RNA sequence: GGCCGGCAUGGUCCCAGCCUCCUCGCUGGCGCCGGCUGGGCAACACCAUUGCACUCCGGUGGCGAAUGGGAC
């Protein structure tokens, strides 16, 4: 459902049929004005596909990017958006 | 993509057309029928998947494809 405060927003509901290097690049188009984006990690492999990191340096970045774009048309699909239950390594290999 | 078999089929060159998972080719292929067989999921389609990662990594399918004109 939901859980605590990060640095990075896990995206999914993501349409599948678009490659990993067209997908980055558009999410940073509409994400990179919450505040900078560190990293956007995507997989199109079984389990991760349909799914994104989206890597904030502020984690104010990411709670207003999680309240303005949840539900945001995207590629034909409403995007589903949460902090992720982890630390991302980039965040973790610097505090 | 490769090989083989049957039948049909005069030769060389030119131009145009057509075909596609297999160098979209500046020279790749394209008579009819039938069997054997290779590579790869790079793209595409379909199936399956709503999945919390920081390690590239589900499957199947097509190529079971494609002809006119001219010069000598
Ligand atoms: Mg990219
Ligand atoms: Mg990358
Ligand atoms: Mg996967
Ligand atoms: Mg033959
Ligand atoms: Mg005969
Ligand atoms: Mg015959
Ligand atoms: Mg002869
Ligand atoms: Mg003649
Ligand atoms: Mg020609
Ligand atoms: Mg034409
Ligand atoms: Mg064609
Ligand atoms: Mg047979
Ligand atoms: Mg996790
Ligand atoms: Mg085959
Ligand atoms: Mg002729």
């Amino acid at each position: 459902p939901e859980t605590r405060p990060n640095h990075t927003i896990y995206i999914n509901n993501l349409n599948e049929k678009i490659k990993k290097d067209e997908l980055k690049k558009s999410l940073h188009a509409i994400f990179s004005r919450f505040g900078q984006i560190l990293d956007i990690l995507v997989s199109r492999s079984l389990k991760m596909r349909g799914q994104a990191f989206v890597i904030f340096k502020e984690v104010s970045s990411a709670t207003n990017a999680l309240r303005s774009m949840q539900g945001f048309p995207f590629y034909d699909k409403p995007m589903r958006i949460q902090y992720a239950k982890t630390d991302s390594d980039i965040i973790a290999k610097m505090a």
